[PDB]
Protein backbone atom coordinates (compact mmCIF):
# COMPACT_ATOMS: atom_id res chain seq x y z
CA UNK A 1 0.00 0.00 0.00
CA UNK A 2 2.22 2.73 -1.41
CA UNK A 3 -0.72 5.30 -1.83
CA UNK A 4 -0.79 6.24 2.09
CA UNK A 5 3.26 7.40 1.76
CA UNK A 6 2.70 10.08 -1.01
CA UNK A 7 0.55 11.91 1.45
CA UNK A 8 3.06 11.93 4.12
CA UNK A 9 5.91 12.59 2.95
CA UNK A 10 3.94 15.86 0.75
CA UNK A 11 3.64 17.36 4.73
CA UNK A 12 7.48 16.58 6.10
CA UNK A 13 9.23 19.54 6.68
CA UNK A 14 11.90 18.85 8.83
CA UNK A 15 14.83 16.57 8.70
CA UNK A 16 13.90 14.79 12.36
CA UNK A 17 10.41 13.83 10.27
CA UNK A 18 12.86 12.47 7.97
CA UNK A 19 14.81 10.55 10.38
CA UNK A 20 11.86 9.04 11.56
CA UNK A 21 10.18 8.37 8.42
CA UNK A 22 13.13 6.49 6.58
CA UNK A 23 13.76 4.71 10.25
CA UNK A 24 9.88 3.36 9.71
CA UNK A 25 10.04 2.53 6.47
CA UNK A 26 13.31 0.60 7.24
CA UNK A 27 11.90 -1.64 9.61
CA UNK A 28 8.30 -2.13 8.11
CA UNK A 29 10.12 -4.30 5.24
CA UNK A 30 12.27 -6.55 7.27
CA UNK A 31 15.51 -4.41 8.13
CA UNK A 32 17.36 -2.91 11.21
CA UNK A 33 19.89 -0.75 9.80
CA UNK A 34 18.81 2.26 7.16
CA UNK A 35 21.53 5.26 5.35
CA UNK A 36 20.34 7.52 3.44
CA UNK A 37 23.16 9.50 1.82
CA UNK A 38 23.63 12.18 -0.47
CA UNK A 39 26.52 13.46 -2.38
CA UNK A 40 26.41 17.49 -3.38
CA UNK A 41 28.09 18.25 -6.26
CA UNK A 42 29.86 20.96 -3.95
CA UNK A 43 32.61 21.16 -3.81
CA UNK A 44 33.84 20.08 -7.09
CA UNK A 45 37.40 19.08 -5.96
CA UNK A 46 36.07 16.80 -2.72
CA UNK A 47 32.73 16.39 -2.44
CA UNK A 48 30.56 16.73 0.53
CA UNK A 49 28.78 13.88 1.73
CA UNK A 50 25.62 14.03 4.01
CA UNK A 51 23.87 11.31 5.85
CA UNK A 52 20.99 10.28 8.26
CA UNK A 53 21.71 6.91 9.36
CA UNK A 54 19.91 5.25 12.78
CA UNK A 55 23.98 3.09 12.72
CA UNK A 56 25.33 2.49 16.21
CA UNK A 57 27.01 6.08 17.22
CA UNK A 58 30.23 4.38 17.71
CA UNK A 59 29.56 3.87 13.49
CA UNK A 60 28.45 7.13 13.34
CA UNK A 61 31.49 8.69 14.83
CA UNK A 62 33.99 6.37 13.14
CA UNK A 63 33.07 6.35 9.55
CA UNK A 64 34.00 10.26 9.57
CA UNK A 65 37.33 9.90 11.08
CA UNK A 66 38.60 7.58 8.85
CA UNK A 67 36.78 9.30 5.47
CA UNK A 68 35.50 5.82 5.01
CA UNK A 69 33.72 7.24 1.86
CA UNK A 70 36.83 6.94 -0.57
CA UNK A 71 37.15 3.15 0.14
CA UNK A 72 33.32 2.54 0.74
CA UNK A 73 32.28 0.36 -2.46
CA UNK A 74 28.88 0.84 -2.02
CA UNK A 75 29.37 4.66 -2.78
CA UNK A 76 31.54 4.05 -5.56
CA UNK A 77 28.41 1.78 -7.00
CA UNK A 78 26.47 4.65 -6.38
CA UNK A 79 28.32 7.01 -8.34
CA UNK A 80 29.42 5.03 -11.45
CA UNK A 81 26.23 2.64 -11.93
CA UNK A 82 22.45 3.93 -12.08
CA UNK A 83 21.31 -0.23 -11.22
CA UNK A 84 20.45 -1.41 -7.37
CA UNK A 85 23.13 -3.50 -5.27
CA UNK A 86 22.74 -6.02 -3.53
CA UNK A 87 25.50 -7.03 -1.33
CA UNK A 88 26.72 -9.34 1.79
CA UNK A 89 29.50 -7.58 4.29
CA UNK A 90 31.92 -10.49 3.96
CA UNK A 91 31.62 -10.96 -0.07
CA UNK A 92 34.03 -8.19 -0.68
CA UNK A 93 37.65 -8.35 -1.04
CA UNK A 94 39.55 -5.28 -1.09
CA UNK A 95 39.51 -3.07 1.98
CA UNK A 96 39.52 -5.76 4.59
CA UNK A 97 39.78 -3.49 7.27
CA UNK A 98 36.83 -1.48 6.56
CA UNK A 99 34.62 -4.33 6.15
CA UNK A 100 36.05 -6.48 8.98
CA UNK A 101 35.11 -3.32 10.96
CA UNK A 102 31.60 -3.08 9.33
CA UNK A 103 30.44 -6.55 10.10
CA UNK A 104 31.02 -5.93 13.71
CA UNK A 105 28.23 -3.50 13.76
CA UNK A 106 25.69 -5.39 12.56
CA UNK A 107 26.41 -3.70 8.82
CA UNK A 108 26.12 -7.47 6.57
CA UNK A 109 22.93 -7.80 4.60
CA UNK A 110 21.57 -4.63 2.70
CA UNK A 111 20.54 -3.76 -0.65
CA UNK A 112 21.53 0.05 -1.45
CA UNK A 113 19.30 1.96 -4.30
CA UNK A 114 21.42 4.84 -6.32
CA UNK A 115 18.65 7.32 -7.83
CA UNK A 116 19.66 11.34 -9.37
CA UNK A 117 17.85 14.38 -7.61
CA UNK A 118 17.70 18.19 -8.69
CA UNK A 119 20.55 19.82 -8.28
CA UNK A 120 23.26 17.53 -9.17
CA UNK A 121 22.66 15.19 -6.21
CA UNK A 122 23.55 11.78 -6.22
CA UNK A 123 21.51 10.26 -3.39
CA UNK A 124 21.27 6.19 -2.47
CA UNK A 125 18.99 4.65 0.23
CA UNK A 126 20.46 1.93 1.79
CA UNK A 127 18.59 -0.72 4.06
CA UNK A 128 20.76 -3.11 6.10
CA UNK A 129 20.25 -5.44 8.42
CA UNK A 130 22.32 -8.01 10.64
CA UNK A 131 20.62 -11.56 9.48
CA UNK A 132 18.95 -13.34 6.47
CA UNK A 133 20.78 -12.45 2.63
CA UNK A 134 18.55 -11.31 0.50
CA UNK A 135 17.52 -14.00 -1.68
CA UNK A 136 15.80 -13.44 -5.30
CA UNK A 137 12.17 -14.57 -3.78
CA UNK A 138 12.39 -11.52 -1.23
CA UNK A 139 13.84 -9.38 -3.60
CA UNK A 140 10.83 -9.25 -6.46
CA UNK A 141 8.33 -9.45 -3.99
CA UNK A 142 9.60 -5.73 -2.54
CA UNK A 143 11.87 -4.60 -5.56
CA UNK A 144 9.14 -2.34 -7.84
CA UNK A 145 8.44 -0.55 -4.79
CA UNK A 146 11.45 -0.35 -3.13
CA UNK A 147 13.29 1.76 -6.34
CA UNK A 148 9.65 4.05 -6.34
CA UNK A 149 10.08 4.63 -2.75
CA UNK A 150 13.67 5.61 -3.01
CA UNK A 151 13.14 8.33 -6.31
CA UNK A 152 9.85 9.97 -3.50
CA UNK A 153 12.38 9.78 -0.79
CA UNK A 154 15.41 11.91 -2.21
CA UNK A 155 12.77 14.10 -3.98
CA UNK A 156 11.45 15.01 -0.64
CA UNK A 157 14.75 14.74 0.55
CA UNK A 158 15.72 17.06 -1.97
CA UNK A 159 13.70 20.48 -1.28
CA UNK A 160 14.29 19.76 2.79
CA UNK A 161 18.16 20.31 2.48
CA UNK A 162 19.05 21.91 -0.72
CA UNK A 163 19.14 25.20 0.55
CA UNK A 164 21.61 23.75 3.09
CA UNK A 165 23.98 21.87 1.17
CA UNK A 166 23.75 23.21 -2.34
CA UNK A 167 22.97 27.01 -1.97
CA UNK A 168 23.77 27.58 -5.26
CA UNK A 169 20.10 25.66 -6.49
CA UNK A 170 18.25 28.99 -5.80
CA UNK A 171 20.10 30.50 -8.38
CA UNK A 172 18.13 32.24 -11.38
CA UNK A 173 20.57 32.91 -14.23
CA UNK A 174 19.06 35.38 -16.93
CA UNK A 175 18.93 34.70 -20.65
CA UNK A 176 21.97 36.83 -21.60
CA UNK A 177 24.15 34.82 -18.70
CA UNK A 178 22.90 31.36 -19.45
CA UNK A 179 24.68 31.58 -22.90
CA UNK A 180 27.29 33.02 -21.94
CA UNK A 181 28.65 29.91 -20.08
CA UNK A 182 27.19 27.74 -22.75
CA UNK A 183 30.41 29.25 -24.47
CA UNK A 184 32.74 29.36 -21.50
CA UNK A 185 31.94 25.75 -21.29
CA UNK A 186 33.29 24.74 -24.13
CA UNK A 187 36.81 27.12 -23.54
CA UNK A 188 35.58 30.66 -25.61
CA UNK A 189 37.67 33.34 -24.45
CA UNK A 190 35.64 36.92 -24.61
CA UNK A 191 36.82 38.06 -27.67
CA UNK A 192 35.93 34.72 -29.00
CA UNK A 193 32.24 35.15 -27.62
CA UNK A 194 31.73 38.82 -28.50
CA UNK A 195 31.98 37.46 -32.24
CA UNK A 196 29.98 34.55 -32.02
CA UNK A 197 27.09 36.46 -29.69
CA UNK A 198 27.72 39.88 -32.09
CA UNK A 199 28.58 42.31 -28.73
CA UNK A 200 30.80 44.09 -27.10
CA UNK A 201 34.24 42.08 -25.24
CA UNK A 202 32.75 44.24 -21.96
CA UNK A 203 29.16 43.09 -22.31
CA UNK A 204 30.48 39.52 -22.78
CA UNK A 205 32.28 40.26 -19.50
CA UNK A 206 29.43 42.09 -17.90
CA UNK A 207 27.00 38.89 -17.35
CA UNK A 208 29.70 36.43 -16.30
CA UNK A 209 30.50 38.58 -13.48
CA UNK A 210 27.07 38.54 -12.03
CA UNK A 211 26.86 34.95 -12.61
CA UNK A 212 29.96 34.32 -10.44
CA UNK A 213 28.15 36.02 -7.49
CA UNK A 214 25.07 34.35 -7.89
CA UNK A 215 26.94 31.15 -8.24
CA UNK A 216 29.25 32.13 -5.14
CA UNK A 217 32.35 31.25 -7.73
CA UNK A 218 35.85 32.84 -7.89
CA UNK A 219 36.27 32.87 -11.79
CA UNK A 220 34.40 31.65 -14.42
CA UNK A 221 35.84 27.85 -15.05
CA UNK A 222 34.38 27.29 -11.85
CA UNK A 223 31.37 29.02 -12.13
CA UNK A 224 30.26 27.38 -15.40
CA UNK A 225 31.49 23.89 -13.58
CA UNK A 226 28.90 25.07 -10.87
CA UNK A 227 26.01 26.16 -13.43
CA UNK A 228 26.24 22.67 -15.25
CA UNK A 229 26.52 20.23 -12.17
CA UNK A 230 22.96 22.03 -10.95
CA UNK A 231 20.94 21.91 -14.26
CA UNK A 232 21.11 25.68 -15.21
CA UNK A 233 22.57 24.82 -18.39
CA UNK A 234 20.54 22.02 -19.50
CA UNK B 1 5.65 -11.75 -15.49
CA UNK B 2 8.66 -9.85 -16.66
CA UNK B 3 10.76 -12.41 -17.43
CA UNK B 4 10.02 -12.00 -21.26
CA UNK B 5 10.79 -8.26 -21.53
CA UNK B 6 14.40 -9.25 -19.35
CA UNK B 7 14.85 -11.73 -22.16
CA UNK B 8 13.85 -9.66 -24.84
CA UNK B 9 15.85 -6.67 -24.17
CA UNK B 10 19.27 -8.63 -23.85
CA UNK B 11 18.32 -9.39 -27.52
CA UNK B 12 17.58 -6.77 -28.89
CA UNK B 13 20.51 -5.67 -31.39
CA UNK B 14 19.65 -3.23 -33.14
CA UNK B 15 17.41 0.14 -33.46
CA UNK B 16 14.07 -1.70 -35.14
CA UNK B 17 13.97 -4.26 -32.89
CA UNK B 18 13.86 -1.21 -29.83
CA UNK B 19 10.79 0.18 -31.51
CA UNK B 20 8.66 -2.66 -31.76
CA UNK B 21 9.32 -3.39 -27.88
CA UNK B 22 8.35 -0.24 -26.66
CA UNK B 23 5.09 -0.35 -29.31
CA UNK B 24 4.33 -3.79 -27.26
CA UNK B 25 4.36 -2.16 -24.11
CA UNK B 26 2.85 0.74 -25.13
CA UNK B 27 -0.58 -1.10 -26.49
CA UNK B 28 -0.07 -3.68 -23.36
CA UNK B 29 -0.73 -0.90 -20.86
CA UNK B 30 -3.74 1.00 -22.66
CA UNK B 31 -2.01 3.40 -25.14
CA UNK B 32 -1.89 4.73 -28.79
CA UNK B 33 1.46 6.46 -28.60
CA UNK B 34 4.70 6.41 -27.00
CA UNK B 35 8.31 8.34 -27.27
CA UNK B 36 11.13 7.47 -26.26
CA UNK B 37 13.77 10.51 -26.51
CA UNK B 38 17.06 10.37 -25.33
CA UNK B 39 19.48 13.12 -25.09
CA UNK B 40 23.39 13.41 -25.37
CA UNK B 41 25.41 16.08 -23.20
CA UNK B 42 27.33 17.02 -26.61
CA UNK B 43 27.73 19.45 -27.92
CA UNK B 44 27.52 21.37 -24.81
CA UNK B 45 26.28 24.46 -26.59
CA UNK B 46 23.47 22.48 -28.55
CA UNK B 47 22.65 19.18 -27.17
CA UNK B 48 21.10 16.71 -29.64
CA UNK B 49 18.21 15.15 -29.33
CA UNK B 50 17.82 11.26 -30.49
CA UNK B 51 13.74 10.35 -30.58
CA UNK B 52 11.45 7.14 -31.57
CA UNK B 53 7.73 7.38 -31.66
CA UNK B 54 5.20 6.54 -33.35
CA UNK B 55 3.10 9.60 -33.61
CA UNK B 56 0.93 10.54 -36.12
CA UNK B 57 3.85 11.58 -39.03
CA UNK B 58 2.79 15.08 -39.39
CA UNK B 59 3.47 15.58 -35.76
CA UNK B 60 6.92 14.38 -36.05
CA UNK B 61 7.91 16.15 -38.69
CA UNK B 62 6.57 19.27 -37.31
CA UNK B 63 7.98 18.66 -34.09
CA UNK B 64 11.53 18.98 -35.24
CA UNK B 65 10.56 21.17 -38.35
CA UNK B 66 9.90 24.07 -35.79
CA UNK B 67 11.82 22.91 -32.87
CA UNK B 68 9.34 22.32 -30.21
CA UNK B 69 12.23 20.51 -28.70
CA UNK B 70 13.17 23.93 -26.71
CA UNK B 71 9.32 24.79 -25.86
CA UNK B 72 7.81 21.57 -25.01
CA UNK B 73 7.43 21.20 -21.28
CA UNK B 74 7.37 18.16 -21.28
CA UNK B 75 11.02 17.79 -22.38
CA UNK B 76 11.82 20.64 -19.90
CA UNK B 77 10.22 18.96 -16.89
CA UNK B 78 12.72 15.57 -18.03
CA UNK B 79 15.30 17.80 -17.69
CA UNK B 80 14.49 19.70 -14.65
CA UNK B 81 12.81 17.00 -12.56
CA UNK B 82 13.59 13.11 -11.90
CA UNK B 83 10.06 12.04 -10.97
CA UNK B 84 6.72 11.01 -13.48
CA UNK B 85 4.56 13.27 -14.58
CA UNK B 86 0.68 13.02 -15.64
CA UNK B 87 -0.14 15.82 -17.99
CA UNK B 88 -3.68 16.49 -20.17
CA UNK B 89 -2.75 18.59 -22.74
CA UNK B 90 -6.10 20.49 -22.28
CA UNK B 91 -4.64 22.23 -18.52
CA UNK B 92 -1.64 23.78 -20.18
CA UNK B 93 -1.99 27.54 -19.76
CA UNK B 94 0.94 29.01 -22.04
CA UNK B 95 2.26 27.35 -25.39
CA UNK B 96 -1.40 27.11 -26.52
CA UNK B 97 -0.25 27.21 -30.42
CA UNK B 98 2.15 23.92 -29.22
CA UNK B 99 -0.91 22.13 -27.45
CA UNK B 100 -3.39 22.88 -29.49
CA UNK B 101 -1.64 21.19 -32.32
CA UNK B 102 -1.23 17.82 -30.36
CA UNK B 103 -4.70 17.98 -29.38
CA UNK B 104 -5.09 18.28 -32.80
CA UNK B 105 -3.03 14.71 -33.54
CA UNK B 106 -4.66 13.23 -30.34
CA UNK B 107 -1.61 13.55 -27.99
CA UNK B 108 -4.02 14.60 -24.97
CA UNK B 109 -3.01 11.79 -21.97
CA UNK B 110 0.26 11.56 -21.21
CA UNK B 111 2.53 9.40 -18.70
CA UNK B 112 6.18 10.33 -19.44
CA UNK B 113 9.35 8.62 -17.03
CA UNK B 114 12.23 10.75 -16.98
CA UNK B 115 15.57 8.41 -16.46
CA UNK B 116 18.97 8.89 -16.06
CA UNK B 117 21.86 6.55 -16.83
CA UNK B 118 25.32 6.43 -18.33
CA UNK B 119 27.56 8.83 -20.18
CA UNK B 120 25.44 11.65 -19.36
CA UNK B 121 22.26 10.19 -20.91
CA UNK B 122 19.31 11.49 -20.11
CA UNK B 123 16.20 9.54 -21.31
CA UNK B 124 12.52 9.51 -20.76
CA UNK B 125 9.95 7.28 -22.00
CA UNK B 126 6.34 8.89 -22.91
CA UNK B 127 3.04 6.66 -23.36
CA UNK B 128 -0.06 8.92 -24.39
CA UNK B 129 -3.58 8.18 -25.85
CA UNK B 130 -6.70 10.63 -26.96
CA UNK B 131 -9.06 9.64 -24.65
CA UNK B 132 -9.77 8.48 -21.09
CA UNK B 133 -7.70 10.64 -18.67
CA UNK B 134 -5.34 8.64 -16.50
CA UNK B 135 -7.18 8.02 -12.99
CA UNK B 136 -5.20 7.47 -10.00
CA UNK B 137 -6.32 3.79 -9.82
CA UNK B 138 -4.53 3.17 -13.01
CA UNK B 139 -1.23 4.91 -12.07
CA UNK B 140 -1.31 2.76 -8.88
CA UNK B 141 -1.62 -0.12 -11.07
CA UNK B 142 1.41 0.02 -13.85
CA UNK B 143 3.50 3.04 -12.29
CA UNK B 144 5.91 0.55 -10.93
CA UNK B 145 6.46 -1.81 -13.58
CA UNK B 146 6.73 1.19 -16.19
CA UNK B 147 9.19 3.00 -13.98
CA UNK B 148 11.30 -0.77 -14.00
CA UNK B 149 10.80 -1.16 -18.04
CA UNK B 150 11.81 3.01 -18.21
CA UNK B 151 14.95 1.83 -16.47
CA UNK B 152 15.56 -1.09 -18.26
CA UNK B 153 15.07 0.63 -21.32
CA UNK B 154 17.51 3.19 -21.37
CA UNK B 155 19.90 0.95 -20.33
CA UNK B 156 19.26 -1.06 -23.63
CA UNK B 157 19.21 2.19 -25.77
CA UNK B 158 22.27 3.44 -24.16
CA UNK B 159 24.80 0.10 -25.08
CA UNK B 160 22.65 0.41 -28.87
CA UNK B 161 23.29 4.12 -29.21
CA UNK B 162 26.27 5.04 -27.07
CA UNK B 163 29.24 4.80 -29.24
CA UNK B 164 27.25 6.72 -31.78
CA UNK B 165 25.56 9.90 -30.09
CA UNK B 166 28.65 10.15 -27.28
CA UNK B 167 31.60 9.17 -29.22
CA UNK B 168 33.84 10.18 -25.66
CA UNK B 169 31.56 7.21 -23.99
CA UNK B 170 34.40 4.51 -24.80
CA UNK B 171 36.75 7.14 -23.22
CA UNK B 172 38.71 5.65 -20.13
CA UNK B 173 40.68 8.11 -17.71
CA UNK B 174 43.80 7.54 -15.72
CA UNK B 175 43.75 8.29 -12.22
CA UNK B 176 46.43 11.44 -12.83
CA UNK B 177 43.97 12.44 -15.82
CA UNK B 178 41.16 13.07 -13.71
CA UNK B 179 42.35 14.65 -11.08
CA UNK B 180 44.17 17.16 -13.13
CA UNK B 181 40.80 17.73 -14.59
CA UNK B 182 39.17 18.27 -10.99
CA UNK B 183 41.60 20.69 -10.43
CA UNK B 184 41.24 22.22 -13.86
CA UNK B 185 37.13 22.17 -13.40
CA UNK B 186 38.07 25.10 -10.59
CA UNK B 187 39.98 27.55 -12.49
CA UNK B 188 43.46 26.20 -11.42
CA UNK B 189 46.35 26.76 -13.59
CA UNK B 190 49.03 24.51 -14.44
CA UNK B 191 51.78 25.82 -11.87
CA UNK B 192 48.90 25.77 -9.36
CA UNK B 193 48.15 22.04 -9.84
CA UNK B 194 51.66 21.00 -9.77
CA UNK B 195 52.16 22.42 -6.18
CA UNK B 196 48.68 21.16 -4.70
CA UNK B 197 49.58 17.73 -5.64
CA UNK B 198 53.62 18.03 -5.36
CA UNK B 199 54.57 17.07 -8.25
CA UNK B 200 56.62 18.59 -11.79
CA UNK B 201 54.13 21.04 -13.76
CA UNK B 202 55.40 19.99 -17.03
CA UNK B 203 53.55 16.46 -16.11
CA UNK B 204 50.34 18.32 -14.77
CA UNK B 205 50.35 19.68 -18.55
CA UNK B 206 51.05 16.24 -19.86
CA UNK B 207 47.74 14.71 -18.67
CA UNK B 208 46.13 17.61 -19.70
CA UNK B 209 46.95 17.08 -23.37
CA UNK B 210 46.27 13.59 -23.05
CA UNK B 211 42.63 13.72 -21.66
CA UNK B 212 42.20 16.91 -24.31
CA UNK B 213 43.19 14.13 -27.26
CA UNK B 214 41.13 11.11 -25.62
CA UNK B 215 38.22 13.28 -24.82
CA UNK B 216 38.64 15.06 -28.33
CA UNK B 217 38.91 18.74 -27.19
CA UNK B 218 40.79 21.84 -28.49
CA UNK B 219 41.02 23.22 -25.06
CA UNK B 220 41.54 21.75 -21.58
CA UNK B 221 38.09 23.81 -20.56
CA UNK B 222 36.33 22.21 -23.27
CA UNK B 223 37.60 18.76 -22.58
CA UNK B 224 36.94 19.14 -18.33
CA UNK B 225 33.68 19.91 -18.91
CA UNK B 226 32.89 16.84 -21.71
CA UNK B 227 34.56 14.44 -18.85
CA UNK B 228 32.26 16.04 -16.53
CA UNK B 229 29.02 15.49 -18.19
CA UNK B 230 30.41 12.03 -18.96
CA UNK B 231 30.82 10.97 -15.31
CA UNK B 232 34.37 10.49 -15.74
CA UNK B 233 35.33 13.02 -12.76
CA UNK B 234 32.74 11.65 -9.91
C1 LIG C 1 25.90 6.78 -3.67
C2 LIG C 1 26.10 8.29 -3.81
C3 LIG C 1 26.29 8.99 -2.46
C4 LIG C 1 25.48 8.33 -1.33
C5 LIG C 1 26.36 7.87 -0.15
C6 LIG C 1 25.68 6.85 0.78
C7 LIG C 1 26.15 5.41 0.50
C8 LIG C 1 26.97 4.77 1.64
C9 LIG C 1 26.36 4.90 3.06
C10 LIG C 1 27.35 5.56 4.07
C11 LIG C 1 26.89 5.53 5.54
C12 LIG C 1 27.66 6.51 6.44
C13 LIG C 1 26.89 6.84 7.73
C14 LIG C 1 27.71 7.70 8.70
C15 LIG C 1 26.82 8.54 9.62
C16 LIG C 1 26.08 3.47 3.57
O1 LIG C 1 24.94 3.04 3.66
N1 LIG C 1 27.16 2.66 3.92
C17 LIG C 1 26.99 1.30 4.41
C18 LIG C 1 27.57 0.22 3.47
C19 LIG C 1 28.84 -0.29 4.17
O2 LIG C 1 28.71 0.04 5.55
C20 LIG C 1 27.78 1.03 5.70
O3 LIG C 1 27.72 1.55 6.78
C1 LIG D 1 14.10 14.20 -20.72
C2 LIG D 1 15.01 13.60 -21.78
C3 LIG D 1 14.62 14.05 -23.19
C4 LIG D 1 13.50 13.20 -23.79
C5 LIG D 1 12.96 13.77 -25.10
C6 LIG D 1 11.52 13.36 -25.43
C7 LIG D 1 10.50 14.13 -24.58
C8 LIG D 1 9.28 14.68 -25.35
C9 LIG D 1 8.74 13.77 -26.46
C10 LIG D 1 9.13 14.29 -27.87
C11 LIG D 1 8.61 13.45 -29.02
C12 LIG D 1 9.17 13.91 -30.37
C13 LIG D 1 8.72 13.01 -31.52
C14 LIG D 1 8.99 13.63 -32.89
C15 LIG D 1 10.34 13.20 -33.45
C16 LIG D 1 7.20 13.80 -26.39
O1 LIG D 1 6.54 12.77 -26.38
N1 LIG D 1 6.55 15.05 -26.33
C17 LIG D 1 5.10 15.14 -26.27
C18 LIG D 1 4.58 16.10 -25.18
C19 LIG D 1 3.51 16.98 -25.86
O2 LIG D 1 3.52 16.68 -27.25
C20 LIG D 1 4.50 15.77 -27.53
O3 LIG D 1 4.77 15.60 -28.69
Amino acid sequence: EREGYLEILSRITTEEEFFSLVLEICGNYGFEFFSFGARAPFPLTAPKYHFLSNYPGEWKSRYISEDYTSIDPIVRHGLLEYTPLIWNGEDFQENRFFWEEALHHGIRHGWSIPVRGKYGLISMLSLVRSSESIAATEILEKESFLLWITSMLQATFGDLLAPRIVPESNVRLTARETEMLKWTAVGKTYGEIGLILSIDQRTVKFHIVNAMRKLNSSNKAEATMKAYAIGLLN
